[PDB]
């Protein structure tokens, strides 16, 4: 189009010492809420830091001016109790005058804090100040649901070991995953029963797309990718594990379930009593 | 086509404490033997666990039902002395009704144990219960030979440091490599004298394939890729090293040789006496 | 064409104990100087080892015979004070008789020592014996400037923590980055304000190129990639950070600046007094 959109966000400290972003005070989540826009759109985010330490929003991929980089160095962070408007722009792909192709902002991206604990946001990220951003290209396939999976150090979504998260679908649902990594460690994301293309959308464009089809992918801090799968396609219903495949990581609890249900709402072998 | 194929496999403990898969009892190898099929084919594997601990077969990439996921959770592992038939299916690529492209099973994949030592197969994998699977697309180029190189923790194919393995070819042979990683560590696979495309087949489709041409690739646990090279192409005969390029890893013995011979059967500088 | 080119290079020890390559004695740098050629060209490098320990030149990607592999094993290293001519060839892409596509040498590559400290060049690499090589395809877009960024263990270009390097551009400059990793650690390279395509050239070929557009990329020892960006495109002037995104690495000093200036030569918020 594109559209000018406006949005409020808050950073807040949670009772247990974690920190989260939210669209409303008292409704902070880890990961933070999904921001989704179309190439061309501009997003003005009125950000309020409700915490007692400085905090910021820094985003990957999108077009922001230096005044919205979220760093102390560029005076782009937010004092305790303060408010700042960050502007994220996006563009559509197209040919420059030099004849090269400007790529477009479309992709799976993310936002996170850049000043809590250290000037690279090490404490903020660790505490939960991260969330996903999706930029869609005109004509991209849209899913029934999007789930965000973040490997943050040795946790998934800052959860305790062996507590998921778990996600549920029914055979045939189009499910989108946004997969983000943060912290200190490399990981390998693996899903049982499902595969995707290692390219922008996770979907091959057709028979001439030579991208590798995979079910396992090495990631490190601040990597983001995403894909769509048809739940149970060619494989049926089941409690399908996803996990980090680094062996000590899966053993120490970086595992969850993709619960793909039959049309009767049950998972083979785990029917309700 | 595709074809329904049947096959027997065994897991067995080896005299030195390692564990291996094989197509015949007493002929277990590490890595396990190569399974190769075409997109469309179904493979029914009659698996017998000859060991005194529970064991399983779990596969990447291929279409299996939950009853063949190889996990304790889905009652898909095999008691000591028991037998179970695992079914792996594959599909061809093509357009779904939703207009998106279903990708096909073609690729370089692998199988491994999922219950020895831990419920993620940490002990089994460590002991040698891993092997390669290749799914071919109609029209894929076939090689003269396929070699499997597995970086398993700080070993290549569970070998002692500085003992290879070494592989031999003659200048002009079409050689296929299946490269799998397991365990705890990230690695970088490097081959001297030879390069490949970072895509599904390791071969560029033509002048419009923008995939990076590389000779060095970061991998982590459960990653698999593969490629074909023409031995000695543009570079001639030689003892061409391959190794992990992580410096302490190569120094500690993650090195072997790709011995590419002249038509007289010799390697420059290392002629037999 | 291609062209036969000749060049002199030296390895030398620097007063502080580091080691560097150069085109002239007394002008060694870390990283070493950029070698750039076109597909088809042959480069004969007359290399002199001025140091008191054996040293070599080993290159990635390019077509070299075994006598130019730079290893002790193939008698391809250079005694103290000695001279050796290494030959690097390159080829253009095209169809083989077997109907497959030979890929071409084009890409972002690198050279480094293979015998100082260990027979994998661990000491040489650590001390600074590394540099970039670019092979261009006919018709590739050429930049205004090329900068080389090497993550060598926990340093950028062997620099002390928090000392850059910094690079400067003006809004609208076409800037090329060659990004190389060495040593023991995995890293994630991230640039604020700028993005590129994860493919050979870092530039999408057009609307049908499905390569992921990224601003963050995991790398390990001996990985090389490169890309071109338009400085400030869609984002304007600024002190744009680049850094490793592994959180302890950025905190410990793996950070520098891409200083993109307005047409008046200033950086927003950091104008000269
Ligand atoms: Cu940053
Ligand atoms: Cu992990
Ligand atoms: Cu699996
Ligand atoms: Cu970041
Ligand atoms: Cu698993
Ligand atoms: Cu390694
Ligand atoms: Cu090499
Ligand atoms: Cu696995
Ligand atoms: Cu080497
Ligand atoms: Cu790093
Ligand atoms: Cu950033
Ligand atoms: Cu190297
Ligand atoms: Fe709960
Ligand atoms: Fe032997
Ligand atoms: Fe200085
Ligand atoms: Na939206
Ligand atoms: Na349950
Ligand atoms: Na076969
Ligand atoms: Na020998
Ligand atoms: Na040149
Ligand atoms: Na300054």
């Amino acid at each position: 189009g594109g559209e000018v959109r406006h949005l409020k966000m808050y950073a807040e400290k949670l009772a247990d010492g974690q920190m989260g972003y939210g669209f409303e005070k008292g409704k902070a989540s880890v990961p933070g809420p999904l921001i989704e826009v179309n190439e061309g759109d501009t997003l003005h985010i009125e950000f309020t830091n409700t915490m007692d330490v400085r905090a910021s929003l820094h985003v990957h991929g999108l077009d922001y001016e230096i005044s919205s980089d979220g760093t102390a160095m560029n005076k782009s962070d937010v004092e305790p109790g303060g408010t700042r408007t960050y502007t994220w722009r996006t563009h559509k792909p197209g040919r420059r005058d030099d004849g090269t192709w400007r790529p477009g902002s479309a992709g799976y991206w993310h936002y996170h804090d850049h000043v809590v604990g250290t000037e690279h946001g090490t404490g903020g990220i660790r505490n939960g100040l991260y969330g996903p951003v999706i930029v869609r290209r005109k004509g991209d396939v849209l899913p029934d649901a999007t789930h965000t999976i973040v490997f943050n150090d040795m946790t998934i979504n800052n959860r305790k070991p062996h507590t998921g998260p778990d996600f549920e679908a029914t055979v045939g649902d189009r499910v989108e995953i946004v997969m983000i990594t943060h912290g200190e460690y490399y990981h390998t994301f693996h899903m049982h029963g499902h595969r995707w293309a290692d390219n922008r959308t996770g979907i091959l464009t057709g028979p001439d797309d030579p991208s590798r089809v995979i079910d396992n992918k090495i990631t490190g801090p601040a990597d983001s990718f995403g894909f769509q799968i048809i739940a149970g396609e060619g494989v049926g219903a089941g409690a399908w594990m996803y996990h980090c495949h680094v062996q000590s990581h899966s053993d120490m609890g970086m595992v969850g379930l993709f619960l793909v249900k039959k049309p009767d709402g049950t998972i083979p072998g785990y029917e309700p009593h």
